[PDB]
């Protein structure tokens, strides 16, 4: 896989922000993950995770998988990064994402990403605890 530079238009809720990739604007929903919803228990605490993360990065790249890439709803599937560092794999480490949505063709990063899960599963995090 490859990272491709986007930029942040505006932060939306744990797993999906809406960034300019190519020039055009576009909602991305973050591969392999679930976040809670706002109106759910640790919902604003994913919010607020991945709206602090994107919006202090200096760079915002996306990745795609090697199948779909968008979605049903027109929104881009992808793996995000800010400064380098996977926004999927931080929410899972940190218990703000359960490792869902594992698709074939799309599922590159799953063991890294229930790699994490099982950590922020012993350390009772956030979901976990
Ligand atoms: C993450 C992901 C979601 N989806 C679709 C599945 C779910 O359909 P349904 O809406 O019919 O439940 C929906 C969940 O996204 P959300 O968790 O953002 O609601 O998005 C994909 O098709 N592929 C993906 O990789
Ligand atoms: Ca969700």
């Amino acid at each position: 896989l490859h990272k491709e530079p986007a930029t942040l238009i505006k932060a939306i809720d744990g797993d999906t922000a809406k960034l300019m990739y190519k020039g055009q604007p576009m909602t991305f929903r973050l591969l392999l993950v679930d976040t809670p919803e706002f109106n759910e228990k640790y919902g604003p605490e994913a919010s607020a995770f991945t709206k602090k993360m994107v919006e202090n990065a200096k760079k915002i790249e996306v990745e795609f998988d090697k199948g779909q890439r968008t979605d049903k709803y027109g929104r881009g599937l992808a793996y995000a990064y800010a400064d380098g560092k996977m926004v999927n794999e931080a929410l899972v480490r940190q218990g703000l994402a359960k490792v869902a949505y594992v698709y074939k063709g799309n599922n590159t990063h799953e063991q890294l990403l229930r790699k994490a899960e099982a950590q922020a599963k012993k350390e009772k995090l956030n979901i976990w605890s």
